[PDB]
């Protein structure tokens, strides 16, 4: 059983755990070791919380961000169910004791001891909040459905968590050994050197001197740097460029002077390096696996002696010893910088939200000066989460900076954590060690909610065929499975059902190629009625969403897209669930879709954003995960058509038209009949309004009718960017037939389009006001290696479609400008 779990573990993330123990590293072994410590205290807590405790662990509360409705509630075991009139301000506690005044006369003879499960999913309405705070209830709401709940006892819950259980006198210049390398290419090799912390040099470069490329090449010179020994920070990064030249790149390494012990490094160091496009300071601090192919440089550490990086207490013994500085507190000169660390004290007590900028101007390269910065961080009062964001990022790279950031980010709400939960993983790209805060905070708010532990795992599978983090997150997803053997085995279920999958789309790919859509649908059907394929495919916690239960695979109805990579639609139903059990799933594979994932995740915030300040523009953020190797996930949005197909303006139909311009609007009526067809309009110009500021900011052209889809209510959203922060300066973008739609199809209704205007600026204005936590995002993206997310450029293009630097009287005109042009582009 202990061996099993282990067989278990090695299939979930794809590496033998005997992997780990063939590399006999101490840093492993400790890492492994005191995480599966942490992580099971956190399984033995959580197995005897209370029930009312487990329902917020497994079952987290989907909030939001008077009036009448029909509720049909049920008990757990029974057919039998009571349909009641309840206000949208009532309390669960209200209905659930309404449900038990019913069950007492129909039985002939305590609100407290329930939960009301929403029917076929594991989401769950609970607490002190109104009916309408909850996102289910909501959803209800605006699709017109009733919402159907089940009573479930306190008994019944605990019966599922039950069942769930498991130094300073150094003076002398830094300096190495450059020994030899190992390598091919065609000229002479030239290894450059440098010393960093983050992005900022701690000293000048050095170069090797000039070999021929003959060989494994020899140099066996001392390469001295322009730095005492004793002025090395504890996170001083060595890092090497192997090039040749008469420029053509070949490799590049890094290492940490210190070790994951703070002992200083010596002596003779093997460094198997990457492949390069000189210096890469970002790059990880880990050799390359391939030691086969990779080519090594080996390099000699001298031995100054043992010497440890000196303790907190050390460290703050030696540190323990106006208008215009407001006016530039809001890059900056030689002068500026020396009033910001002067005035340190100063930005301490009545700045202390600028600890950034002081971080960014204290000489990381002289260690009274690092001293002297620490010992106001040790006492610095904790920063809102926006601020702290700011400090995870690569350009602060200090532990003692790092440990204070994640002591800041402990008040991220569950919520908050999963919006950020994306780029927080991406930072653990840019650690120096294994044993870190941010894996720790990441795996201790992983077990403490099931949600949470569901996206960590994903989002850290996915990346495992990456050889730099392989290993990194593999431990990391090895601890979290000794932390919860049940959703290790929920997990599995989930990558036996997409090993299917890829191996039944590999087969439509080949398929498609051979004969007809009907004759490769039909043999799709006859491999998923095979009975290892109905039960894999069957009866699992879906990876987009794991309140959302996939059932009974629906055969008959799963088909596959025509696009290149014949991505396969897969649909599903649910008898305890009803209509909302009806649900399909898309498989991609074949395409990188980090870059469109990255995408639909800011739309998702800047969703969240708007709802905040009470605008709702009825955006549809549909589920899309990344589960492998140019592999992921899509959520389908049933009951909606591309705006191509309905463009194409076929006869014999509702939505036929005497003019094109007129099918779409002719669709909705269709679609809305009546009273409904004004709403429907007005769902429509709402979510234009949304999308059309959504890819202007974000910089998303090649806008055509194939990538645009529409909802049967009249919602409007995007299926394929992607291409965005103008990497094909994009421009606002209207389409004439959207227009139109938006103007009730009439050629002259200023009153709907000024509206539909109103709509755009006030949405607009709202991102401009959390401006900085898109770019904090997007900075911390830089670490995932996104071809068109590389460079400062990148993040610069933001800044100026959210006009950042100007007043917003001057963004708003500025903006007014660009539409007008837009509405003129329009025919
Ligand atoms: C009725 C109907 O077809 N409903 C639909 N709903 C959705 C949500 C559809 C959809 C289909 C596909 C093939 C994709 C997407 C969305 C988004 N996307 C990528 C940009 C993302 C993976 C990164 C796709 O590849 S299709």
């Amino acid at each position: 059983v202990k061996k099993l779990i282990n067989s278990q573990i090695s299939l979930l993330i794809g590496k033998g755990l005997h992997e780990f123990d063939s590399l006999r590293d101490p840093e492993v072994n400790d890492f492994r070791t005191k995480m599966r410590q942490f992580c099971e205290e956190a399984a033995a807590h959580r197995q005897q919380l209370g029930w009312v405790e487990w329902l917020q662990y497994s079952f987290p509360l989907q909030l939001e961000p008077n009036r009448a409705l029909l509720v049909n509630v049920k008990f757990e075991g029974s057919e039998e169910s009571f349909t009641f009139q309840v206000s949208t301000k009532d309390m669960p506690l209200a209905l659930m004791a309404c449900a038990l005044r019913k069950k007492a006369t129909v039985f002939r003879q305590q609100p407290e001891e329930y939960a009301l499960q929403v029917n076929g999913r594991h989401e769950y309405l609970y607490g002190n909040y109104p009916l309408c705070h909850f996102q289910y209830i909501c959803s209800c709401l605006h699709s017109g459905l009733t919402p159907h709940l089940t009573m479930v006892h306190s008994s019944s819950i605990l019966a599922m968590r039950d069942e769930q259980s498991n130094l300073w006198s150094l003076e002398q210049p830094f300096s190495i050994e450059l020994i030899e390398g190992r390598k091919v290419n065609a000229m002479k090799l030239v290894v450059q050197a440098g010393l960093f912390h983050g992005n900022e040099m701690l000293c000048k470069t050095v170069s090797s001197s000039e070999v021929n490329v003959c060989s494994e090449p020899v140099w066996k010179q001392r390469l001295e740097f322009d730095i005492s020994v004793c002025d090395l920070p504890r996170m001083a990064r060595l890092c090497f460029a192997l090039y040749a030249v008469v420029d053509c790149p070949i490799a590049w390494a890094n290492l940490m002077l210190f070790d994951y012990k703070d002992q200083l490094k010596t002596g003779e160091r093997c460094l198997y390096m990457w492949p390069s496009v000189l210096l890469n300071p970002a790059g990880t601090v880990r050799g390359n696996p391939n030691t086969e192919s990779a080519a090594a440089l080996v390099i000699y550490l001298p031995e100054v002696a043992p010497v440890y990086f000196p303790a907190l207490e050390k460290i703050l013994e030696l540190g323990r010893h106006l208008q215009l500085r407001e006016i530039l507190e809001r890059e900056l000169y030689e002068h500026e910088k020396d009033l910001v660390w002067k005035m340190r004290h100063e930005v301490q007590e009545h700045f202390p939200e600028a600890l950034a900028r002081l971080l960014l101007v204290t000489k990381w390269n002289k260690h009274e000066d690092v001293a002297q910065m620490l010992y106001l961080l040790c006492s610095w009062p904790e920063l809102p989460v926006l601020s702290a964001l700011e400090l995870l990022d690569f350009s602060f790279p200090d532990c003692y900076v790092g440990s204070f950031a994640i002591k800041s980010l402990r008040k991220l709400t569950d919520d908050e954590l999963f919006q950020y939960l994306l780029q927080l993983v991406q930072v653990l790209k840019y650690e120096s060690y294994l044993d870190c805060e941010l894996t720790k905070f990441l795996l201790g708010r992983a077990l403490a909610n099931r949600k949470i532990g569901h996206f960590l795992f994903w989002h850290l599978r996915s990346e495992m065929h990456v050889p730099s983090v392989a290993l990194r997150f593999g431990l990391i997803m090895e601890a979290y499975c000794r932390g919860s053997t049940h959703h290790m085995k929920v997990l599995m279920k989930q990558g036996e059902a997409l090993s299917k999958l890829k191996a039944l789309n590999d087969f439509v790919k080949v398929s498609s190629q051979k004969t007809t859509k009907p004759q490769t649908k039909e043999m799709m059907h006859m491999c998923m009625r095979q009975e290892t394929y109905m039960e894999a495919l069957s009866h699992l916690q879906s990876p987009l969403d794991p309140s959302t239960l996939l059932e009974e695979v629906c055969v008959e109805q799963c088909t596959f897209m025509d696009s290149k990579m014949k991505p396969l639609w897969i649909m599903y139903s649910s008898e305890e669930a009803g209509s909302a059990g009806n649900v399909g799933i898309i498989f991609k594979n074949g395409d990188d879709l980090r870059q469109d994932m990255l995408t639909l995740q800011m739309i998702q915030l800047m969703d969240v954003l708007w709802k905040q300040e009470g605008l709702d523009l009825r955006m549809t953020p549909y589920g899309c995960l990344p589960t492998g190797d140019r592999t992921g996930l899509i959520e389908v949005v049933l009951h909606s058509d591309t705006i191509a197909n309905i463009q194409l303006n076929k006869s014999n139909m509702a939505a036929t038209a005497a003019f094109n311009k007129d099918a779409l609007l002719n669709w909705l009526k269709s679609k809305n009949p009546g009273e409904a067809l004004d709403r429907a309009i007005e769902e429509f110009t709402l979510s234009c309004a949304g999308y059309c500021v959504a890819t202007y900011v974000l910089g998303i052209g090649d806008r055509h009718s194939d990538n645009i889809m529409i909802r049967e209510s009249g919602q409007l959203f995007h299926i394929d960017f992607g291409h965005f922060l103008g990497n094909f300066r994009v421009p606002f973008i209207l389409t004439y037939d959207f227009v139109h739609v938006i103007q009730q199809g009439k050629t002259n209704n200023s009153e709907k389009f000024e509206r539909f205007r109103g709509y755009c600026e006030r949405a607009y204005t709202i991102l401009r006001r959390h401006g900085l936590l898109f770019l904090h995002l997007f900075a911390l993206m830089r670490a995932a290696g996104l071809p068109e997310l590389s460079c400062s450029k990148d993040i610069q293009y933001l800044k100026d479609s959210l006009a950042l630097g100007k007043t917003e009287e001057e963004a708003l005109k500025h903006f007014r400008v660009k539409f007008n042009e837009a509405l003129r582009e329009s025919w």
